[PDB]
């Protein structure tokens, strides 16, 4: 993915695009009653990376949560759905690459820029979750 800058995934993004989200959370574990929430809200995302500083913040009007890490340092994470993580975050080969691991279970949230446009691209297993942020300017 070429030769990318992690400042160009930097600042305030916002949710236009949506497809398999739904099937993405069920491998997680996620609750109907959570998944529908999840689904329907239109959430905000904020990139900030201070040379390997990451901080992502993860922002609807009725939640928010947000994770602070070093690049290449495992930490534990606490997602929105309620997980607690073992989770490393690197910058590798132009995408922000968030690997999950927890009871025994793997995830990865890939984030590129392309078009523009934040492509989020959210994997477990056999599942793939495709989610398109545009630019708040
Ligand atoms: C009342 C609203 C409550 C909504 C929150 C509840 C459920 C959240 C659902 C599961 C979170 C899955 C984590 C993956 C997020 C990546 C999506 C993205 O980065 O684009």
């Amino acid at each position: 993915n070429a030769m990318a800058t992690v400042q160009q995934l930097e600042g305030r993004w916002r949710l236009v695009d949506s497809k398999g989200f739904d099937e993405y959370m069920k491998e997680l574990g996620v609750g109907i009653a959570l998944r529908k929430m999840g689904a329907m809200a239109k959430p905000d995302c904020i990139i900030t990376c201070d040379g390997k500083n990451l901080t992502i913040k993860t922002e609807s009007t009725l939640k928010t949560t947000q994770f602070s890490c070093t690049l290449g340092e495992k930490f534990e994470e606490t997602t929105a759905d309620g997980r607690k993580t073992q989770t490393v975050c690197n910058f590798t080969d132009g995408a922000l690459v968030q690997h999950q691991e927890w009871d025994g279970k793997e995830s990865t949230i890939t984030r590129k820029l392309k078009d523009g446009k934040l492509v989020v691209e959210c994997v477990m297993n056999n599942v793939t979750c495709t989610r398109i942020y545009e630019k708040v300017e």
